[PDB]
């Protein structure tokens, strides 16, 4: 239908595809980047810092179109257990290698031990990394390998904002835990309240391996919580998998 | 479906409902305004100058939500037979009465008798009206419902731009014909070439249904880019029945 075609075209405009698994190779990363970069190009691709120079120095000769998508380097992945100094170094290297953005996973496990200490660590990590990112975008990933309660997510969100996050990202893309209506609601509340007490701050809804229909509901959630004006690249991104990206393209390509 | 719900929600964010017939009454205007202003409110309502004060000073006493939609006053309606001075006087009064925007119909018939003269009349009408609207938005309506050749549509568009239009509106609503893919394409080319200030396009669709209206969103993205369909530079003008179709569709989405 026209409605599915319009929804898929809109989703493509905000989409960021992940190529973050333990088993990625240059070949698997290249395949993902090629589909990301086909006109109309999506926003970007997320990879571990290892792959940035392959994409930016080598793949571009094979597939020049990849120059037209952003590369977002996933630092402190997959465990979130590095120190501010080491994660800052990862980010420095990623930016040198050609990354356009950084996504930084927090030490989410610390929130299970001592919330106050966990919040302190988030503020330090995020503020440290923001110093090396300069005016580029720093997305802070609030969840990793396990499901944590709403109160923890809310407190992680606030700490990340206080530390200087340019974007709050629901989830890493690894494991089984991704955005839910509940966590998108809590993250939206945290951001809304931070802006009232108060820069342009976004929300990235990372949906895992779900299909277009479920992804579309998150789009609707975002507009309901944060208004139509939030549906712009500086304030919104959708993170998903390769199969979801292929579904979106198949749908859009059916429009005459 | 979620796809129809998202498309409906998107259209509500662009919508300007018409209540422009000579037969309108306080009662008919109130009915349209109530559906226009229901949360989430559409952009605005188009009325003749005679109903601006009614909406802004009186209706608001029983329907306070109406303060949250814009009132766009239709000047030189319904036939485009005024002079720059008579149309300026309508605009001045409408703005005094609380109008937020002005929608000015051109003397479209003049283009059929002599193109140069028709262009000259547009440029002087539009520039004179723009002087009184000041920083508020002036939309110039290029057609009153009669089918005119492509050369005419294109030249009327350029003359309206040179005259100072802030928006190009396809058609009046009270006319027998409305926006088509053909006219939107011509208007888009004219605006693109003129740009090589912020200028918008308003696609007035008459009494068509939601599906036909959706085709225009895809046309706009393809021809003018995804960034072209934002409220600041894009509007959809349509009837009360279309507004109700959109709102009914959106209200079927579960926000809980
Ligand atoms: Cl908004
Ligand atoms: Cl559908
Ligand atoms: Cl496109
Ligand atoms: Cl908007």
């Amino acid at each position: 239908t026209i409605y599915k075609q319009f929804t898929s075209r809109t989703l493509l405009n905000f989409f960021e595809v992940a190529a973050l698994t333990d088993g990625e190779t240059n070949e698997s990363v290249a395949a993902v980047c090629k589909i990301a970069a086909k006109d109309p190009a999506i926003v970007g691709v997320s990879v571990r810092p290892a792959f940035v120079r392959f994409i930016r120095q080598e793949l571009v000769k094979s597939a020049p179109e990849v120059a037209g998508i952003k590369v977002c380097a996933a630092v402190n992945f997959p465990e979130g257990t590095g120190t501010p100094d080491t994660v800052s170094l990862e980010a420095v290297g990623a930016l040198k290698d050609g990354a356009d953005e950084i996504e930084c996973l927090i030490d989410w496990r610390r929130m299970n031990e001592n919330v106050a200490d966990g919040e302190s660590r988030i503020r330090l990590l995020v503020s440290e990394v923001k110093k090396v990112v300069g005016p580029k975008t720093l997305k802070v990933v609030l969840s990793g390998g396990e499901l944590q309660g709403g109160d923890i997510i809310s407190r992680a969100a606030v700490a990340a904002l206080e530390g200087g996050a340019d974007f709050l990202q629901t989830s890493s893309g690894l494991g089984a835990t991704h955005a839910t209506m509940f966590t998108v609601h809590l993250i939206s509340i945290a951001l809304r309240e931070y802006m009232v007490r108060e820069r342009c701050i976004g929300i990235k809804i990372e949906v895992g391996d779900v299909h277009m229909a479920e992804t579309a509901d998150f789009l609707m959630q975002m507009i309901f919580e944060n208004g139509p004006r939030s549906i712009v690249r500086d304030k919104f991104r959708v993170g998903g998998g390769f199969n979801l990206l292929k579904e979106l393209r198949d749908c859009y390509e059916s429009w005459d």
